[PDB]
């Protein structure tokens, strides 16, 4: 059993919020699995937030920080070899809020796996996050040796990006550096050859809002106006109870609801209406706690709304009462930035045939000109979700 945290708080009264978030990189080296508040379980339960008290394992090993993760690491698979950690904090618009707003920032280290003896420590960080002006810094690496166990570096480097997942070049840089600067060697850093500066995975914490054009731009310092938009939907079910009739599964409505400065809704699209002035809803023409399969897409051709719009709020709900959200896990929504063009139906015919016919060409695959802005999404339990 491994358990890391960092410790800022000093009163667990306060409120501001400081995530820790682990990235992990398989053998081939590409991102495999990511962590964060959001999503509290990662890699078959292997990594497991503190917060949750709940997808991690009977055997009990309880830790004193503030935003702790536990790893078990017999769980794991052969293919993860490395595991990248990325302390950061938010952005909000209105304060400039940055890593150094505390009154300390540390990091606690826990191998307690041997009997009798548990090993725990403390690095301290906050002199590195106090030069200048940063949000994300990389904490430590650890990755696993070819004769088995975990060596833990700590390659520290400041950014002002407050997204791990917005510095993934900078993490495989960190990797290639490992390999190379260091003695030890790393087979995925043998395949890590080629680096792409524009590569992102998008993660979205609550309450985040940010222009559409600057989450469009990313890295490229291009602005691109955001001409288009396609919102994503999807949910998933729990297992039904196993008792005599099977129970079915609740059907979903979606509700976007376009508002006016005097406060009365204006052209709505839903699963009813399925049409709007500047609205088109659907397509033109082992278990996985994550899945993401869309169930709708709705459409918004950004210019040509009316004009009295000022907030659109998407709400999915079932009005079904004496149920709650009960069966129901994850509902999630994704956007797309859609203007550059729509990225084929994946397993669809065309994109199969076009990805076939289209030569490598140093890419995996033809890059799709769509770019996911946000993947937001909320969680269910088992059987609490009511009311």
């Amino acid at each position: 059993q491994y358990s890391f945290g960092i410790n800022f708080k000093s009163s667990p009264e306060e409120k501001l919020n400081f995530d820790l978030s682990c990235v992990a990189f398989d053998v081939k080296g590409q991102l495999h699995d990511t962590l964060h508040a959001r999503k509290p379980t990662a890699l078959d339960g292997a990594l497991v937030k503190g917060f949750e008290k709940q997808a991690l394992p009977e055997e009990t090993v309880q830790v004193e920080g503030d935003d702790v993760i536990y790893m078990f690491p017999k769980k794991f698979e052969r293919q993860v070899e490395v595991l990248l950690f990325v302390a950061s904090a938010p952005s909000i618009p209105g304060k400039k809020h940055d890593l150094d707003s505390s009154s300390k920032l540390e990091f606690a280290v826990s191998y307690s796996d041997v009997g009798g003896q548990a090993f725990n420590q403390s690095f301290d960080l906050k002199p590195l996050a106090a030069q200048g002006g940063v949000s994300s810094i990389i904490v430590a690496v650890m990755y696993l040796q070819a004769e088995g166990g975990w060596t833990l570096r700590s390659v520290g480097d400041c950014h002002p990006f407050d997204s791990p997942g917005l510095i993934v070049p900078e993490l495989k840089q960190t990797i290639l550096n490992l390999r190379d600067h260091h003695g030890v060697q790393l087979d995925a850093a043998d395949a890590i050859q080629a680096i792409d500066p524009a590569e992102r995975v998008p993660v979205t914490r609550q309450f985040q809002d940010q222009s559409l054009d600057e989450a469009s731009a990313g890295r490229a310092a291009e602005p691109a106006p955001v001409k288009k938009l396609r919102i994503d939907l999807s949910w998933t079910f729990w297992p039904p109870p196993p008792p005599e009739e099977p129970p079915e599964e609740p059907a979903l409505e979606y509700n976007l609801v376009m508002y006016n400065k005097d406060g009365e809704e204006v052209q709505s699209i839903s699963t009813g209406n399925r049409e709007a002035t500047g609205a088109r809803a659907g397509r033109p023409e082992k278990v996985d706690p994550y899945e993401f399969k869309e169930r709708d897409v709705i459409y918004l051709d950004v210019p040509d709304l009316p004009a009295e719009v000022r907030s659109m709020v998407l709400l999915v709900t079932n009005y079904d009462e004496e149920n709650g959200f009960t069966r129901v896990r994850t509902v999630r929504c994704r956007l797309v930035d859609v203007s550059n063009g729509e990225a084929p139906l994946p397993g669809s015919k065309a994109a199969v045939a076009a990805a076939a016919a289209a030569a490598e060409q140093g890419l995996a695959a033809p890059p799709n000109p769509e770019r996911v802005l946000a993947d937001y999404g909320v969680l269910s339990k088992y059987e609490d979700d009511k009311a």
